[PDB]
């Protein structure tokens, strides 16, 4: 009857609260996707436990084409829903059902303050600035599948010396790119909450995609279509909005 | 197969292609539309019949809730898919099925250049300047249902006055913009394709809202998963921005 939940800590999307004893169950977590979670459970009236993903990764195929992470336990029906900052994808769609989107965002840059570079062609055409993204999240498979030739030179730039311009984290790239000279592809909405707290840091030019965020469950679950409608509702509603304000807004950034 | 689509005339989505002798069957239609629906039918492998929605409506119930326009079709399955800029909304969602979004706009304010208006609550708190939508429109019903008081004082000024302020359709509004002091709610789309072509107008404020377009199918088809999959192909390839260049480019403003 009670939901499980598939998550994954990410900021400021899921994170453990602070206290000064021990916390319990869904108790441990707060950030937009809890509140995005409360706001379904009352319009749809389940219960639900939020379980972390075991492996800590949001859904890659392996060699054999196996998958892991969040989009794992939900093939494996492990978990009713996945509530996280997990891409709509075309290799995703196909094994898990997504809703509707309840973020719309694109890859984009987050570099320095005060520089010359302007876009992902400036970065291209030179070798002086590294760049890269995070290992095998959907950023760095949008440079890997896209045959569009700026997008090209960057993976190759990218993969070239057994992936050293990769990084494991998104954390690992933001202090990547505040002691060095590096820029990181990163997904908009995060590059808006980064540079909302770090000064120094901006995000360099446009978005060079479209895509979203969507609730995943399992391939053929009731679920997917009364949560695409519910989302449909809280976006009319403003609620999403609301949420996004709560959790982005920074106060100390010019 | 042979797909039965339903449409409507919208520029640049679904127009009449010029020539110099009568036009027959798919061959009278151009547009964005048109060029999705080849690059679904390349991946998908179905023929299909391009056929204009009888009474020349989108979609949207009255007092009875009963519906009409392309939503209407596909409820009754006189129609296999919906192609047009038909907007993603809670009470359609309810009635027929969406594919995940191939455009992603928001409701925003179409307007004169040069004026001190910077955005909805600019409008909201004053009555001078008129400001409305295309009547029983998306945009209308955002206005109609929104609980968010600049939102609820805008509903006021729109309905009153035997709705006065609405205009029947995109042109009727654009030519209002450009003769009087007006402003038109209008989808964020369609304003760029407007701005790119009359330089007098501009967009005022940013988006509003966040929603899409889908390809409509009625509930349950089984198309709506296989298009989805298909839609997120051709974003992640980039083809759905070069479609969107293709048809909104204009000759450029001074
Ligand atoms: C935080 C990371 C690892 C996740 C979040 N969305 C992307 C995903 O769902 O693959 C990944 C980011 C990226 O690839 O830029
Ligand atoms: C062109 C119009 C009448 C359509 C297009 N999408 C909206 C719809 O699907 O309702 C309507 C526009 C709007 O309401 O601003
Ligand atoms: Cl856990
Ligand atoms: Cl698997
Ligand atoms: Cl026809
Ligand atoms: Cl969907
Ligand atoms: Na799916
Ligand atoms: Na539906």
């Amino acid at each position: 009857r009670t939901l499980i939940v598939t998550t994954i800590l990410e900021e400021p999307y899921v994170m453990y609260r602070k206290s000064d004893k021990p916390l319990y169950g869904n108790d441990r977590f707060e950030g937009y996707c809890l509140d995005l979670l409360k706001e379904l459970s009352n319009i749809l009236g389940f219960l639900y436990d939020v379980k972390l993903v075991p492996d800590g990764k949001y859904g890659a195929q392996n060699d054999k084409g196996e998958w892991n992470g969040m989009v794992k336990e939900l093939i494996d029906h492990r978990a009713d829903l996945a509530v996280a900052p997990l891409t709509i994808t075309y290799v995703r769609e196909k094994v898990i059902d997504f809703s509707k989107p309840f973020m719309t965002l694109g890859i984009s840059i987050l570099y320095r303050k005060g520089t010359p570079i302007d876009s992902a062609d400036d970065l291209a055409k030179q070798t002086k600035i590294e760049y890269g993204a995070v290992r095998d999240g959907s950023t760095m498979t949008f440079f890997k599948k896209s045959k569009i030739s700026t997008y090209e030179k960057m993976w190759a730039f990218m993969s070239s010396r057994q992936q050293s311009a990769l990084v494991k984290n998104s954390d690992e790239g933001i202090q990547r790119v505040l002691t060095t000279d590096y820029a990181l592809l990163m997904e908009s909405t995060s590059i808006e909450y980064v540079t909302q707290r770090n000064c120094n840091l901006t995000q360099i030019g446009g978005l060079i995609d479209s895509k979203g965020y969507g609730v995943g469950t399992p391939i053929g679950s009731p679920y997917r279509d009364k949560i695409t409608i519910a989302i449909l509702q809280l976006q009319e509603e403003g609620k999403l909005h609301m949420m996004k304000e709560k959790w982005w807004r920074g106060n100390g950034c010019p």
